[PDB]
């Protein structure tokens, strides 16, 4: 049981090189339109305080150059949607995927193709944080890159990327350009707010632990859902709903442990550490897999 | 730092399916040769492969690009790898090489069932020649690359999960990794070792991220190093190996052998609750490219 990537071949077609100015980035190229953030029509004088409708106002068509491979795409036409520029081009591209768009929810993960100047680097999995960063790997130059899941050749695209906090985790948007969390496209240091850790998906890891012939962990107790997110609540974990149960059920009948009976194995580690002890190879306990990631992997 | 695989458009192109009987594996269509695991043709406690070859014709063999069939001209063994010539050059093909990885040497793996990808994740070779997979039943013929200028070097198809769970294969020569055999058999890799390579450029990472408390003023020959490094359970090392920590050394003006002889107070000291790069344990699955490529 491994962090496992969708194959990204669908999503690589569609990298192009979109430049304004100085400024070069990575835009998602889907039919005829080029999605970038906006802030590639961007100078110096107005990072602090970019109005970008006036500066997009002042841009023409032929200021925009974007390249697939070595090709030009002639740009005929651009708007603006919140934080994402569409620029609209006068050629398709032949290897669009079926594909959507989508806002995805704190908790859920997804496959992050990392780009530099339109051409794929490297591919891997992220989990949008419950503070709304992604735990990323994203040098100068990365803006753009996008995030997405695949199910039955549809690709859901859900992320793009704008910038690094300081504190070295991530943030963008989703492909209508709203960011997710507080922050905003403008050249300052921002802080997110407390993350937590995501606790359906710890537990989706301890079962995919289970199935994969780790029972170190186990303990012969149970709680109830309440008992169980008075303690998580006090170790800065998300609260634990019955629809979150209700998904882990696949993953409890699988290995004949109730869920509440895996909840007490997790209360267990919280309050006593795992003893220099790992689970499926980390001292850590893990929240980036779904439940449907460990189905997915596991069957 | 992020276990980071690297794109696999330009492999999903070259995966197709290689069907004997009922039998449906993975194969890789490059030019127009189908490369695949020769066990596809058994029907296995100890197979014998030249005989069981023998009794196969061209017209044995489903090769599937998807749903399209593509005629088989040609067969013959290398190793335990299957070469199925046919009638269409892929025209997906990239640059490509094939190349054996020596243990401590990461690549991704593009697992897929029926020759359809699943998903894709770094892998380490071990130094008993296993690696830590994720791999079920029908991913057999899935292999493991690394790119480089666009120019794809395969290095690994999959044969075999170990009753410890982890994998073995060949390279794409055929020729395995490590003792194991393509036998029905519960087979056991060797006594495993720490990557020392791969420690060592993990420090790299941190001294480039400033945290450097673990330098001294000592150095330390290789062979010094070597021996005491066995006796922690860590791989030696080789003269390629310095050579690859070349760029990381000139990079933080840290000698290799002054690294060393920082990791051999480490080994012989602990850690002393204090952290590196974040943890307490010292990671050994990045390689010093690895570390540039997520650093630079
Ligand atoms: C005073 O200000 C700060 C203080 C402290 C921390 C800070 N962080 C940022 C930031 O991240 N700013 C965005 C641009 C704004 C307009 C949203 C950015 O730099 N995004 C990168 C990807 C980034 C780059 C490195 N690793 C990535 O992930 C692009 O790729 C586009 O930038 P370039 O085209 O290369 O100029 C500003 C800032
Ligand atoms: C009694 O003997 C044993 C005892 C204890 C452990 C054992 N392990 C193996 C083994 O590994 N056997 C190879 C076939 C031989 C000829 C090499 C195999 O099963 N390879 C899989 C990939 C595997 C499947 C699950 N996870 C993987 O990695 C294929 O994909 C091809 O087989 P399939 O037709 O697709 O099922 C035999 C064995």
């Amino acid at each position: 049981f491994r962090k496992m990537a969708f194959p990204s071949g669908k999503v690589e077609g569609c990298m192009v090189q979109v430049t304004c100015g100085t400024t070069t980035l990575n835009g998602l190229w889907l039919d005829d339109v080029v999605y970038c953030p906006r802030h590639v029509i961007c100078t110096f004088e107005d990072m602090l305080n970019p109005n970008y409708e006036d500066l997009l106002i002042r841009k023409s068509n032929h200021n925009f150059l974007v390249q697939a491979g070595n090709v030009q795409l002639r740009v005929i036409g651009h708007s603006m949607q919140n934080c994402v520029l569409k620029l609209k081009v006068d050629t398709a591209n032949p290897k669009t995927p079926k594909y959507k768009f989508v806002r995805i929810q704190p908790g859920q993960t997804f496959s992050v193709l990392a780009c530099y100047n339109g051409s794929p680097s490297g591919v891997y999995q992220c989990a949008m944080r419950p503070n709304f960063t992604i735990k990323g790997s994203f040098l100068n130059g990365s803006c753009g890159s996008v995030g997405f899941n695949i199910d039955y050749d549809c690709v859901s695209f859900c992320y793009m990327h704008h910038m690094e906090l300081p504190t070295g985790v991530h943030a963008g948007t989703d492909l209508e350009g709203n960011f997710y969390g507080p922050f905003v496209d403008r050249q300052t240091a921002q802080a997110a707010g407390t993350d937590t850790t995501i606790t359906v998906n710890v537990l989706a890891w301890l079962y995919a632990a289970v199935i994969n012939g780790d029972r170190w962990f186990l303990n012969r107790f149970t709680t109830t859902l309440n008992d169980f997110n008075l303690v998580a609540m006090k170790y800065n974990y998300e609260p634990l709903t019955q629809d979150h149960v209700d998904i882990l059920g696949p993953l409890s009948a699988q290995t004949g442990i109730a869920v509440l009976d895996m909840c007490a194995s997790l209360k267990e580690l919280l309050q006593n550490g795992m003893n220099g002890r790992t689970i499926l190879g980390s001292a850590l306990l893990e929240d980036e897999f779904t439940p449907f990631d460990v189905v997915r992997q596991c069957s």
